[PDB]
């Protein structure tokens, strides 16, 4: 029993606190999700969707009860040792659930020094600047990874790339709330980036005299708001509701900012794959240097990585980022004509999950 | 893709504050039975072990780190909602990339019972107990009754042996022995016991002038310490490892004390099955209405009930119960040459889960 996806779609994603989704509360954002793909899908016999599992870093059962899915639709919730997309793909190759919504929600812990904004765990913020230490990444690696991210993200909205998949938030009259990522920084340049102030200042390794701190806010992913979606069924549930099937996740895996490389090892060996087979790598941009340390471990190409942008540029979405970075590659694997996507990020005490999806 | 029950085990059951396994951690509950696993199986690749999977009401990471398992298995804590230990092991392995999961879970130290201060567990829920109690007629002689029997049955099954392969006693640190028996267990229990005993718990259903509060310490299950795990696998798994495959998991379904009824009609239709099919069911003993309730709306045989005694006698030994209660079955059915049990529980904020094995 092969897991395709059949849809994957999102929320743009809203700055905490003073930003436009902040009196915005969880369930509507998963709600309003719901309705778009009931809009988009006004046939689907809701009775085959077993199960809402929602991300968050009582909603899950909460979410079914106000998007009106059936009594019959359980929620699971997951803050361990596993995540949303990958519970809902074994749950539909196990062969006993037909069809499953994964995703999450965020709404409002580590703060740039300048803005008082979540970027978001201490100790996270201190291991990064540990690999920075360990790996030779400068302040000017770890800045120049921002502005890339920055860069492919503002030819992404503007080239018109999140255009589907991308859900304008709406008021309780319909007038349009937010459309699009605004934290997004696409004036960042090298000389602004620069000026930013260190916002993190160990025993086994005893050779380091100093951490080199270059972690910043412009460098770590701030925290936002939104949610997430990817609709995952069989075959024969999707050609039952005459749904065309999007992608097929080919294989995932699971195995303290390092969990994503075995992770995405072990994905590959499961599938059968080499890095070369791969066209697009997608990892969580938690911080930079933790990517640059992924790219680094397995010789992973530029030109394949985080191609439309990440989350030091549109934000973290803690929850919802699993079905989000999914939904991207699934997105952008159909506009190039390619053929596979690796997705990775930490789950994450110390854990990685890795999901390889083929178009 | 098959996912067969290969071993089922389960430590005693300790009653908690003053009983055996008071100080003992319950990482160690957990270790002991993976080192009772590495006996019987001396020449088992662990490797193969993908995830422990350990529910509780970071315990599972740490688990795997102490029992030195591998560094590839991973832990998974239930505490993640809506999910269950062995429904999760069956599906993982269903799904292909997983080989060998642990799953199970552990208990040690809210409604207690009025005289000797015991945990029987959450106080609205004996209220909700006492509510179904007052629906469906069931008096405070049902409860007890209910209660009665549930001694009796697994005072026979303890003295039966039937518990024997599968129940591993607890140890110190220099090897003696803490506890090799269901201490909670009360076979002197009578009607004229439970009928002195205390009631614990004294517009939805506004026809309902007052409740028939009949719930009490002795109706109601007691918490207890305990571990328990199933070692779940795929057919090419156990015959890599030369394992004996004793139970096939047939399916399993998910769905404020009614849940299991549903779970089980939805268990039932995905096997292509009816209650005819089944030669034993084993649902979980909170509360006796809520047991008598189960048995009314499904038609379940008497003698096809918790036939071995339920957590009323034994313990209600929380994120353990669905591992353990799973391994009475797999043990059950090869005692009796019996082919299908029925496995139920609640998850469970409201959600109630089954299981249909099938002896192999
Ligand atoms: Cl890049």
């Amino acid at each position: 029993e092969e897991a395709f996806i059949y849809e994957a779609i999102r929320t743009p994603r809203g700055k905490q606190k003073n930003g436009s989704l902040t009196e915005v509360k969880p369930l509507n954002l998963v709600v309003g999700l719901v309705d778009e793909l009931r809009r988009r899908y006004p046939d689907l016999d809701e009775t085959l969707i077993s199960d809402m599992i929602l991300g968050v870093v009582d909603i899950a059962r909460t979410a079914v009860l106000a998007a009106g899915l059936p009594e019959t639709t359980g929620g699971v919730q997951l803050n361990s040792g596993l995540e949303a997309v990958n519970t809902a793909a074994q749950k539909v190759r196990s062969g006993w659930d037909d069809l499953v919504l994964a995703g999450g929600v965020e709404s409002m812990w580590a703060t740039d020094p300048e803005t008082n904004y979540r970027i978001g765990f201490v100790p996270q913020g201190i291991g990064a600047d540990l690999i920075a230490t360990l790996e030779g990444f400068s302040r000017e690696d770890v800045d120049a990874y921002a502005l890339r991210s920055q860069q492919k993200a503002a030819a992404a909205w503007s080239g018109g790339y999140f255009a589907k998949s991308v859900v304008p938030v709406r008021d309780q009259n319909g007038l349009v709330i937010l459309d699009h990522d605004e934290h997004m920084r696409p004036d960042t340049t090298m000389e602004g980036l620069a000026k930013l102030k260190t916002a993190f200042d160990l025993q086994k390794y005893h050779w380091v005299e100093k951490i080199n701190h270059v972690h910043t806010g412009g460098n770590s992913s701030g925290i936002v708001d939104g949610a997430a979606l990817v609709l995952v069924g069989s075959e024969k549930a999707g050609k039952s509701q005459g749904l065309t099937p999007r992608a097929r996740i080919v294989a995932t895996a699971t195995s303290m900012l390092t969990g994503p490389t075995p992770a995405t090892r072990k994905v590959l060996d499961r599938a059968g794959l080499t890095i070369d087979d791969i066209d697009l790598f997608e990892l969580n941009e938690a911080f930079a240097s933790v990517v640059l340390k992924f790219q680094k471990d397995l010789n992973i190409p530029d030109e394949k990585l985080n191609v439309n942008g990440g989350a030091i540029a549109m934000g973290h979405p803690l929850g919802a980022t699993g079905a989000m970075i999914t939904g991207t590659m699934v997105d952008e694997l159909e506009r190039r004509n390619a053929r596979r996507a690796l997705i990775t990020l930490c789950i994450g005490g110390g854990m990685g999950v890795a999901t390889i999806i083929e178009r």
